[PDB]
C-alpha cells in the first residue's frame, strides 16, 4: 500500500510500504530520504506515538481517518 507523510516544514511526500511492515521499517525509509535521526523526530498518529516495534496492519483497522502521518521534531 502507500502513506501519506507530512513533515514539519510543510512539505507532504508519499510512502510505499506493506501492511505487515514494521515501524522500525517506515522508519529507516523516512531517515534514509530525510537524513532525520529517529531520536531527533517523533511519530504521531491519531494522537498515538507508533511503536518501535508493531506492523502497520495493527493500525490499518483502526482507520479512523485516512494515511497520514504527521513528523513531530524535539528541538524548537
Amino acid at each position: 500500500m502507500q502513506i501519506f507523510v507530512k513533515t514539519l516544514t510543510g512539505k507532504t511526500i508519499t510512502l510505499e510500504v506493506e501492511p505487515s511492515d514494521t515501524i522500525e521499517n517506515v522508519k529507516a525509509k523516512i531517515q534514509d530520504k530525510e537524513g532525520i535521526p529517529p531520536d531527533q523526530q517523533r511519530l504521531i498518529f491519531a494522537g498515538k506515538q507508533l511503536e518501535d516495534g508493531r506492523t502497520l496492519s495493527d493500525y490499518n483497522i483502526q482507520k479512523e481517518s485516512t494515511l497520514h502521518l504527521v513528523l513531530r521534531l524535539r528541538g524548537g
